[PDB]
């Protein structure tokens, strides 16, 4: 079958695992395990990183067949094209544009601030931003019911990972908006999504490894 | 005709610029400035990034009549579609997908060192990074002539400014790899982008912000 190599946590992957479930795909991944301090050991990664055959090597991976992706966008989308779930329009390949973008540089600010050594310093102010952050996603998404449009798309995978990490980190950011709060539960509603939530193989914490200072356990 | 904002500055946004000459689009820009020091003030675009009907306001950002985009990579895609710039097989979609991502990352590990206050005692340790990096875009490569296959693509805008950068933060690390010495020369003559570079609108450095450490004059 194909193969989802990452560390076994949560980190950037939760959007593969969940579209790898919803198109029922026929997979095995390979979750690493890190040392504990005072190292962190990575050996177990290291020892083959350079032995895959992939042109950049990195986490996450993905082999199917003959085809060797590494950078977790290019897997989303790679996945997206095979399945189907894409924009059909161009206001559609627009939207998923931006949102997939935007998603990544809502997670490096988390990350930043998660693996900041005052972390419990700034949250305060972080906890600040949330809203502004929070609405922009509010406002862009409206009435539909997905984020590109019409169909789910591999970009609603995307959005409900980032949005469900900040409903973590701050309980009370989405109370102020509603269809936010909706879009996390029709998700969650989708049959395959549902089913592997209750599955052996759902990974929802910890999010960063011992390293960061939040989410690390 | 189209709208371009960014920063009086390289960053990156390089790519862009050179997309939007290669394919002889009518657009005009607005090079916003920042103060110096110790404030660096921001009000240039402070004043109206509230204002331009942006989804997810941010520098850059590009108008084209009713359609607003943020995220540079979404701006590239745009530009791409538009004209024809996009892999037509599933092995080219997929190193481009790579490649686009690649970038990202290589471009954040630069100004991860350069934002850095201790730069200085930083920059041994990531010099040291270098030959690795440079070698995995060599095999890449190989002996294609583009970075997506037979044909130039919106990929190559981003290898090439990524390629420039690491060559003016450290002139010989190159050397070792003839294939992208000539990547660099046969992009930087394609008709339109040779007579780019002589023109009043080229920007090459500074590339970064006045808050760096390094070309951030
Ligand atoms: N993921 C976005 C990130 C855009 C972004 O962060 N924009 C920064 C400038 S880019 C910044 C940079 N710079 O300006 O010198 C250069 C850079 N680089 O050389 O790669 C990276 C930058 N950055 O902050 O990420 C900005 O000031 N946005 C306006 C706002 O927040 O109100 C994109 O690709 O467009
Ligand atoms: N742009 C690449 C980034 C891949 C990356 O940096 N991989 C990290 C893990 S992701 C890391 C992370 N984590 O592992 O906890 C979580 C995270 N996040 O939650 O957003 C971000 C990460 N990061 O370092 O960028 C790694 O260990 N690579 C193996 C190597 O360097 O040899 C992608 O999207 O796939």
């Amino acid at each position: 079958p194909m193969i989802l190599g990452y560390w076994n946590v949560r980190g950037l992957t939760h959007p593969i695992r969940l579209l790898l479930e919803y198109t029922d795909s026929s997979y095995e991944e390979k979750r690493y395990a890190m040392g504990d301090a005072p190292d962190y050991d990575r050996s177990q990664w290291l020892n083959e990183k350079f032995k895959l055959g992939l042109d950049f090597p990195n986490l996450p991976y993905l082999i199917d067949g003959s085809r060797k992706i590494t950078q977790s966008n290019a897997i989303m989308r790679y996945l997206a094209r095979k399945h189907h779930l894409c924009g059909e329009t161009e206001e559609e390949r627009i939207r998923a544009d931006i949102v997939e973008n935007q998603v990544m540089d809502n997670r490096m600010q988390l990350i930043m601030l998660c693996y900041n050594p005052d972390f419990e310093k700034q949250k305060p102010e972080f906890l600040k931003t949330i809203p502004e952050k929070m609405k922009l996603y509010s406002e862009f998404l409206g009435k539909r019911p997905w984020f590109a449009g019409d169909k789910v798309t591999y970009v609603d995978f995307l959005a409900y990972d980032i949005l469900d990490q900040y409903h973590i980190f701050e309980p009370k950011c989405l109370d102020a908006f509603p269809n936010l709060k909706d879009f996390l539960a029709r998700f969650e509603g989708l049959k395959k999504i549902s089913a592997y939530m209750k599955s052996s193989r759902y990974l929802s914490t910890p999010i960063f490894s011992k390293l960061a200072q939040w989410s690390n356990k």
